[PDB]
């Protein structure tokens, strides 16, 4: 699926995601929109051999099982092709997960290269939410 830019802030706040760990929603749908372009079946290969899965790629080397990547974890205890559904339920849930490890939303580094401290409201301006 690819969400509009507010069907998505709408969704993400659904799920609890804004200002989860202090980030607002605004950050969360840019680092959607670098990541993915708002497509939940966004994937992308690593050069180490992980693979990042859906709207936020969340990346198999830690955060979810592909079956293809060695040596790897699955700590949010997921097939990765579930970050893959029109449903964010799965993205969402991991990603707070993620963002709560230490470094932040600096997880993502397309957050960190071109979402951090620009004006990120931008991307809910005008939206019903
Ligand atoms: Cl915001
Ligand atoms: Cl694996
Ligand atoms: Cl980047």
């Amino acid at each position: 699926k690819v969400f509009g830019r507010c069907e998505l802030a709408a969704a993400m706040k659904r799920h609890g995601l804004d200002n989860y760990r202090g980030y607002s929603l605004g950050n969360w749908v840019c680092a959607a929109k670098f990541e993915s372009n708002f497509n939940t079946q966004a994937t992308n290969r690593n050069t180490d051999g992980s693979t990042d899965y859906g709207i936020l790629q969340i990346n198999s080397r830690w955060w979810c099982n592909d079956g293809r990547t060695p040596g790897s974890r699955n700590l949010c205890n997921i097939p990765c092709s579930a970050l893959l559904s029109s449903d964010i339920t799965a993205s969402v849930n991991c990603a707070k997960k993620i963002v709560s490890d230490g470094n932040g939303m600096n997880a993502w580094v397309a957050w960190r290269n071109r979402c951090k401290g620009t004006d990120v409201q931008a991307w809910i301006r005008g939206c019903r939410l």
